[PDB]
């Protein structure tokens, strides 16, 4: 009831520009008031598994979604599968789908939907990884909560790099950040 | 009833809370979670007016820095000298605070062996956290949030936050994106 | 559960580099949950990598510190950290039975195997940035890898390099926070 995850194996759980072609390595640790989050990605096929720059010169980012509806749960629109992501059991996770993580959202009030009013910047946080764990490949993950439209709450991460990389596989270290919980 | 004692916030909303250059011309953001003998932090800051709100380094080349500062007394009780008002500094209920002004919060300071007050002993960074923000949320408009535990006098525990930013911005808006942290707590 | 392992916060010694107590490094483990939040930073008092000086010495850029840990979480003694104050907080300082199980404060295995034949994906890595005296134009980067190391169970690792030319700068960080995926 604690953790909220993807399981930490290899099997590709998400679906970028083709059909599974990542896994989204995602863990939601609920800490009180806050959420400690831990998040890697690794490009198992497709558009994105190997970055070629010079082939590609405007291959420089994507973007991974997760909607959830009032209660938590993840909307199937979300790039991450479903089937893939529900609570903690020893090193997989339960059998069964959960029916509500409100406690996992993020604050709707720190963080508000789109609207007429000034939109703050503090629904973002910023992160460096990198490709291959080599640390001259950085790519920047921009982490933005409850910025998308159909869903109640949403998590989207942003990968991005502004080198002009050569056949680089994009699988990434790994990032921790938090937000505020909405309950 | 639902008052919840593990986490001291400024609460979520955006309603000025601060005072850096003029009577709460900001809102800082701060919430600290107490996850045992550690505290998780996560803070953000809004200017809204006076000196610091609109940058502009052609116009005021000086004006790059400020801080912010949070200083505590023996029981953890935020002074009326810090730049946050004490008026919603207090531990969570919901999305607002509990009904009164809490009078103990020990466990939330920064920890003085790990963090010593300033003496004659040798003087550690391991006292300062350093991360970078982004102003507007643009990625190319990286600003330093410099954090220090207990460096300050006329307290007995204190949390400072420096913003500072080495470009030229010309009419950027200081409001930030969220950072991060921990610390060691006092128990 | 939701304890602490730690080396106490003192600025004692406890660490060997290049030389036998050469340092200090302050680590604190606190368990949430499937999650262990850590906190790290590095004071070198003696020895190589006490006064860096790049200008004389300009291939000297890194260093490594190693936690080497058996089926139940312990601590080895050829790890470069010591023994004797790694244990679960009490106080500000330690409880006075040195631990026999802490395998929930270990990276999981399954996020973070061992090294074998299959591929090394980098998500057993962590990168960060730490600064020596303080000094903002100072930086260094703290690389943490779990699991990564032979001859023990599981493993934290910590590379501390840099690649500006340091003329006689103190070796001693600002501290680092970062997470990562508990076995149990
Ligand atoms: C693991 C790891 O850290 N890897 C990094 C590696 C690694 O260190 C090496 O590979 C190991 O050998 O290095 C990477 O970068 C190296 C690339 C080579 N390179 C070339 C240049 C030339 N510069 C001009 C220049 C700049 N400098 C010195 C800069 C001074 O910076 C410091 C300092 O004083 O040393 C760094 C400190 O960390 C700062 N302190 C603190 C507390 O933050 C410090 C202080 O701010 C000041 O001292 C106070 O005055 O400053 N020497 N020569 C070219 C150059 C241009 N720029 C600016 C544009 C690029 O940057 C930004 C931007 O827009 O401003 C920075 C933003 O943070 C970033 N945004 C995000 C969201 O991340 C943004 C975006 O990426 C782009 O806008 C695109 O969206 O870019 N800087 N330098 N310098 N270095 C590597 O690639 O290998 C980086 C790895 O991360
Ligand atoms: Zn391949
Ligand atoms: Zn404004
Ligand atoms: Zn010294």
């Amino acid at each position: 009831t604690r953790t909220l995850w993807t399981t930490p194996d290899t099997s590709p759980n998400c679906t970028i520009a083709q059909d599974k072609d990542s896994k989204l390595t995602l863990v939601l640790t609920k800490c009180g008031s806050q959420i400690l989050a831990n998040v890697s990605l690794i490009v198992v096929a497709g558009k994105y598994h190997i970055i070629n720059n010079k082939t590609n010169p405007k291959i420089k980012s994507f973007t991974i979604k997760l909607l959830f509806n009032k209660n938590g749960v993840l909307l199937d629109n979300s790039n991450l599968g479903k089937a893939y992501w529900n609570f903690r059991s020893g090193n997989s996770n339960v059998s069964t789908a959960y029916e509500k993580a409100i406690g996992f959202m993020p604050n709707l009030v720190a963080y508000p939907k789109p609207s007429n009013s000034k939109k703050y910047a503090r629904d973002i946080v910023y992160g460096t990884i990198y490709l291959g764990g080599k640390p001259d490949q950085p790519a920047v993950i921009k982490t933005t909560f409850n910025q998308e439209t159909g869903c109640e709450y949403s998590i989207t991460f942003n990968f991005s790099w502004s080198k002009t990389y050569e056949n680089v596989e994009f699988e990434t270290t790994s990032f921790t950040f938090s937000y505020i919980a909405q309950e």
